[PDB]
């Protein structure tokens, strides 16, 4: 059972603002611009200034906890500089014991709403309850940082408020490592890897990974400050965290090509090489194959060939759990 984060307790705060017919607002992470960043998102600062906190139970008539389970397309990133973080997140929704660890079960906006949500991390050599209040950073409406494909599910733009929390604001997590988030989801143990020095048989070390629920994370660095733009000729985002959500091996023309599948926490922006959404090669399996493993929508998720892989990205982060 996890340690209470400040010595906060989910269920004794949840009932107490019931009982005193109230929605909890948070002392240890309230809703001001503190909560927000200290310089690019500061008092004083432009990014600061049109945010409004708002609650889902303001902004709409029915705010959805999780909808349609939690999963990887409920990460799209925000206005916020928090790629590692959310690949770490996407990457999660592919575990569902490990998810249902960091998000508990039960929690929702009918009965027993009181304003309060609560998510475990690992944190400080512990397993630690934080606990949220459901204000938001809002603009026009809408949130301004990470958000569901589905407008009106909440789950992960909570979550992502309660990391910021532990770390202090959310300015504190522009720019990070996606192996600092792997850790703070499970306790356990990260490996990178040079994917321009790969090893003969990373193909099957991924494969491994993938089947008992590691979490898989790729990235390409920029080598000359940002001198092409981010993003690349071919449509892929350099210094950014990518989930690794798959790898599976396809006939083409008669012979096995291994493939891997990642996914922007954009939600959107993919590779444009081969075996992207429209790529030709998918003209050139079979014709189930290409139906169990291909889809057309632009979600930030898309295939590559592991050849191009190895030679698009040169960093590839595993992280192992028991
Ligand atoms: C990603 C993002 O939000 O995309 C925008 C839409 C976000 O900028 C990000 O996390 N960037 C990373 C690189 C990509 C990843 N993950 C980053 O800026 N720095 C980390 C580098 C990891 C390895 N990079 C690549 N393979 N490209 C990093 O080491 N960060 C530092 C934290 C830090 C402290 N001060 C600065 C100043 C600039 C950048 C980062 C930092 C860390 N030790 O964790
Ligand atoms: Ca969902
Ligand atoms: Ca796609």
């Amino acid at each position: 059972n996890a340690i209470k984060y400040l010595g906060q307790d989910y269920e004794n705060l949840r009932a107490r603002c019931l009982q005193n017919g109230v929605l909890f607002q948070d002392d240890a992470f309230p809703p001001v611009s503190h909560s927000l960043g200290f310089k690019e998102l500061g008092p004083n600062s432009s990014k600061t200034y049109g945010i409004k906190w708002k609650r889902p139970t303001e902004l709409l008539s029915n705010p959805q906890f999780i909808v349609d389970g939690a999963t990887r397309t409920d990460i799209c990133q925000g206005a916020l500089g928090d790629c590692w973080l959310l690949a770490a997140i996407a990457s999660l929704t592919l575990n569902e014991t490990i998810l249902h660890r960091v998000v508990p079960y039960g929690q929702s906006f009918q009965e027993g709403y009181a304003g309060i949500f609560h998510f475990q991390l690992w944190q400080f050599g512990e397993w630690v309850d934080v606990v949220v209040d459901d204000l938001l950073p809002t603009k026009d409406g809408k949130l301004v940082f990470v958000h569901s494909a589905q407008g009106n599910e909440f789950w992960s733009a909570l979550l992502e408020k309660a990391y910021a929390k532990v770390n202090g604001s959310y300015e504190a997590l522009s720019g990070g490592c996606t192996s600092e988030a792997f850790e703070d989801f499970t306790g356990g143990v990260t490996e990178w890897y040079d994917l321009q020095k790969a090893p003969s048989d990373l193909y099957q070390i991924i494969l491994k990974a993938l089947e008992r629920g590691s979490l898989l994370g790729c990235s390409i660095n920029i080598s000359d400050i940002r001198d092409l733009e981010a993003i690349t000729f071919k449509n892929l985002v350099r210094g950014h965290a990518y989930s690794v959500t798959d790898a599976k091996q396809v006939t083409y023309q008669g012979q096995r090509v291994n493939l891997i599948r990642m996914r922007n926490p954009w939600g959107e922006v993919e590779w444009k090489g081969p075996w992207s959404d429209n790529s030709y090669e998918w003209n050139k399996v079979d014709p189930y194959e290409r139906e169990q493993l291909r889809v057309k929508m632009e979600d930030g998720e898309f295939w590559m060939s592991f050849r191009d892989f190895i030679r698009e990205f040169t960093k590839l982060e595993i992280c192992n759990l028991t």
